[PDB]
């Protein structure tokens, strides 16, 4: 009965974001339609600023924050997305901001940081060194813990992509999300299951590694990771505390797809739709192609989140190849 | 103006309405988002126009529906037939796969095997020949006089120019308040279209065109107030490689299209540039040059504080080619 975020916090992000985050495109697919017997919609997350939806619920967060919390500074780690959403947050509201990351992340994202305003720290061979050195630097310098998913405010953030879709198409039937820690299928299951429940809203991770998935499997939080992916930006071993609560209530299922099935969705994605996107940004398109979602989508409306699209041309043409 | 184009000009707002109900649920809308990289550049409300995401890539296959839908049986009987290095073929080629229409296109023999791929895996035959367009153009009326084949022209025909114009009618029902549409020009055929249906409707929308600085035909005519051939070499926009304009396009374009910018291939990189990395869209060099006029600053007078729809005309390039031509 009692969750930790409701549609008034994705309303209020709405208003914090008014005039500074802009609606994206969410046209009708020509050849997702034919293959999948259905009308496919595909959300451009990927054309919102910094290249993926993380600069929704960074920027509802870091706005929210009052001068007094503003003045101490703010700090996360990141090797992509998430340290670029903070960034470009932390100049468009002036706040001062650091990004701790390993030490052989994509040069290409290791500048993409920097020119967004906020400091990249480089530190460590591995991703719980980073979180070693975010505790010191909260520790040290008092500075605010940006998290990339487990935040009542970043989940509203995320929520207003939900909005976006109902009032681009409330004739919907199905929308699909890719789950990384689970913010992002949080926000707009809260924003759809609120104004709209009887739209089915239907996560998508890698078998590779899918915490988020086995915790709702399972029924508690629980570690899910034998290996890497291609749906990078997904790669997260455990979810979130606040994320699965909302989950394991409002998502209708939870649905697993192979990396060759992630590389058949970024092809046809760039190949017969002309939008660049990263791994985890083709994972719901995935899961349609897959044949996993066929009676859901089959002579329905199914929207097709495209979470990101921060990827080197030549990962693409390797993937693409 | 919807009563003067009527009366004065060979295709009106009533062709266009008449292929909006020949495409009716085989053509579908194509996106026209809100660009942010571009609305911050230009300091107004960017709109992108995602033909490049329309079927086989390009907007063509409108103009080419439109046409071969139009025909009587007895002249769907006939087969038709075309000449084309990529956008046109597959959209003749398509167009006759879906209405069961025999078709013919002649390409020249050293066409992107992707697009020579792409047209033969649909329907028409794919006639190799000739290593530029006036041998492949040459071979099309060998065809015509000893087949029968109905000719099927990329822009110069009513049929075409209508098939090209419910562009204009997505982009009022998405944006009724729209105040430029920027487009760019080859032979006219998608500008001619756009400028009658968006002019019909709401006549104090500015229609601007772009071509390059390498080529553009219409530009000269328009210019000049004669029908006048322009090329200095080639270009990245491609598609828009177009040396003299047609004679019905350059008529509707006279009167309706408020100018015609040129840009250069410099812009054009840039434009390709931005819309791949900072719009992660897919565009061939030609679905870039609207994108390149309002980058240049050429319309800063036209865009601050308004609401701007840019056509990306067309996605069809190789991605080993965006690469290069990119990062
Ligand atoms: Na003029």
């Amino acid at each position: 009965y009692d969750l930790p975020v409701a549609i008034e916090d994705i309303l209020e992000a709405k208003k914090r974001l008014a005039g500074k985050i802009y609606k994206t495109g969410m046209p009708r697919s020509n050849y997702f339609s034919e293959r999948c017997k259905g009308e496919i919609f595909l959300k451009f997350e990927n054309m919102q600023r910094t290249g993926s939806f993380k600069i929704r619920g960074a920027f509802n967060k870091l706005s929210s924050l009052t001068e007094a919390e503003k003045r101490k500074g703010v700090v996360a780690c990141s090797a992509g997305n998430h340290a670029q959403g903070v960034s470009l947050s932390c100049a468009m509201l002036g706040i001062d901001g650091k990004v701790v990351m390993p030490k052989g992340a994509p040069k290409s994202k290791v500048a993409a940081t920097c020119d967004y305003s906020a400091e990249v720290v480089l530190h460590g061979d591995n991703f719980n060194d980073t979180i070693a050195k975010v505790s010191e630097i909260v520790e040290t310098e008092g500075r605010i813990f940006i998290p990339p998913y487990d935040d009542p405010k970043v989940i509203a953030g995320q929520g207003t992509i939900g909005l976006e879709i109902m009032e681009d198409l409330y004739d919907v039937d199905n929308v699909i999300v890719p789950i990384g820690g689970g913010g992002l299928i949080a926000g707009i299951a809260i924003a759809i299951k609120s104004i709209n429940p009887t739209i089915k809203v239907i996560g998508v991770q890698a078998e590779n590694v899918h915490g988020m998935a086995a915790s709702y499997y399972t029924g508690e939080i629980t570690t899910h990771r034998t290996t890497g992916t291609l749906a990078d930006g997904c790669d997260v071993s455990r979810p979130g505390n606040l994320t699965y609560e909302i989950v394991r209530e409002l998502v209708d299922d939870i649905v697993l797809v192979s990396e060759d099935e992630i590389r058949n969705s970024m092809i046809a994605l760039i190949q017969r739709n002309k939008v660049i996107t990263e791994g985890a940004g083709a994972l719901a398109c995935a899961a349609l192609l897959s044949g996993k979602l066929d009676s859901h989508i089959q002579n329905r409306k199914t929207v097709s989140i495209i979470s990101g699209g921060n990827i080197d041309l030549s990962r693409v043409s390797q993937i693409t190849g």
